[PDB]
């Protein structure tokens, strides 16, 4: 069985890994060599290369090329793909796919061959057990991504000739989510590259993009390297930079997921045609709601979505209601917002036409809008800890885990920790030394 958490994710975070203690060694190791101008990584072995040459007036040329750097390796440098192998890629992604009016979902890649997310994303969308993903990987030069070939085949994914500058093929067309993995990944031009994502996105669609972000520590790390190509400097802007360049394209940023030493991971979605939206009350306890909506969504003629707003109970089950209504014919109209508060120090935001929240979540557009104290979000599906759970007991008993083999016989807790059992004529002994016998081992080996 594939097992999960559904946990709430908020739309908006910071300092994502930093609860990861080897990210912060490579951030020390990366600074100390930047530092007057160490490790197994590959970063760090790039910049202390670069420092190895010429502690002052270094080649560009040199540091920019060396032994064991010119493999793409720097996406594998944990510092570089640190989001990535967290859960807001998946929280990314579930948001991508929960927000799509058919089941079907359709993602391109561009300067896949880098990014290497073609690798990652197609596992990720695996638990969704109606999804059906049509992948397809787009990079500049044929040769380009030429490797892994067969790693691309063993997933259904699809080669690519589209270079993000250039206008986008027809081929690929309208899509519902663009990847860039810009982080690795060198674009010609911030916003002719976003320009040209936004006229292949298709409308209401998704565009994650990952990048790097300038005025930090690591991203001025990395602006000082790689200024032998220019193209990836432009990769590398300042947050308010990207924010501007969104607006640009009239692109509207839903999510943000950022790294406590600056790696950052954009979502943004393409503005639908502005439609007049329905507003319907479902905190009524007597659900005669249900006629009212049942009514609504009966006009299969009209197209203005409908968005079902409860914010009288933080129970009110709203969200497996949207769920299972999207399903059903006339389900693209139903959108949700549930103020849920846990703690009643919290306040409430106004959910008021006229008030901003609602204004801004309308902005967005997404179907679920969930506020729990004090951040708007969503709840999300991710895979628990493989790991099972042991916790420091004074009663425990040696089990043999899988019938049969040897290598799972590992210590369980033990029922005698409760001691019901006891009564006068049995008593509780401690042991000290146990042993084998013959039948022990017939048990053990099955």
């Amino acid at each position: 069985p594939i097992l999960e958490k559904f946990c709430f994710t908020p739309h908006t975070e910071e300092g994502c890994l930093s609860e990861r203690a080897a990210l912060q060694e490579e951030l020390q190791l990366c600074k100390g060599l930047v530092q007057a101008l160490p490790s197994q990584q590959e970063l760090p072995r790039l910049l202390s290369a670069a420092c190895r040459l010429q502690l002052n007036g270094n080649l560009q040329l040199e540091l920019a090329q060396v032994l064991a750097q010119e493999r793409p390796k720097l996406p594998e440098d944990p510092l570089l793909s640190g989001l990535l192998d967290s859960p807001a890629l998946k929280a990314c992604l579930d948001t991508a796919v929960e927000n799509m009016p058919s089941l079907k979902m359709k993602v391109v890649e561009v300067l896949a061959g880098h990014g290497h997310l073609y690798s990652r994303i197609p596992g990720l969308l695996s638990p969704h057990p109606l999804l059906q993903l049509s992948y397809t990987a787009t990079d500049r030069h044929p040769q380009a991504l030429e490797a892994a070939q067969a790693e691309l085949q063993q997933h259904d994914v699809a080669q690519g000739q589209w270079d993000p500058a250039d206008p986008a093929p027809s081929a690929l067309g309208s899509a519902d989510l663009l990847v860039c993995n810009c982080a690795v990944a060198a674009l010609g031009d911030p916003a002719s590259a976003l320009s040209n994502m936004v006229a292949a996105l298709r409308e209401g669609g998704f565009l994650l993009l990952h990048t790097l972000l300038r005025g930090h520590p690591l991203g001025d790390i990395v602006a000082f390297l790689t200024s032998t190509e220019p193209q990836y400097g432009q990769g590398i802007l300042s947050q308010d930079a990207w924010e501007s360049l969104f607006s640009r394209v009239s692109l509207r940023l839903v999510g943000l997921k950022k790294s406590f030493y600056g790696s950052t991971l954009f979502l943004c979605r393409r503005p639908t045609p502005q439609d007049s939206p329905i507003f319907l009350p479902v905190d009524d306890t007597s659900f005669r709601w249900v006629e009212s909506l049942k009514g609504i969504l009966a006009d299969e003629d009209s197209s203005r979505p409908v968005w079902l707003k409860a914010i009288n109970c933080a129970t009110s089950g709203v969200v497996g209601l949207v769920n299972c209504l999207r399903r059903e014919p006339g389900g693209n109209r139903l959108r949700c917002v549930l103020l849920s508060n846990l703690s009643s120090t919290s306040h409430v935001p106004e959910v008021d036409p006229g008030s901003a929240e609602l204004q801004k979540v309308l902005q967005g557009d997404l179907v679920m809008n969930v506020y729990r104290d004090g951040a708007w979000g969503a709840f999300r599906h991710f895979l628990l800890e493989e790991d099972k759970p042991e916790e420091p007991t004074a009663h425990a008993f040696v089990s043999t885990l899988t019938r049969g083999d040897l290598s799972s016989i590992r210590w369980v807790c033990s029922s005698l920790r409760h001691a019901q059992p006891t009564c006068p004529g049995a008593q509780l002994c401690t042991v000290y030394y146990a042993s084998l016998n013959f039948r022990d081992i017939m048990l053990a080996t099955g």
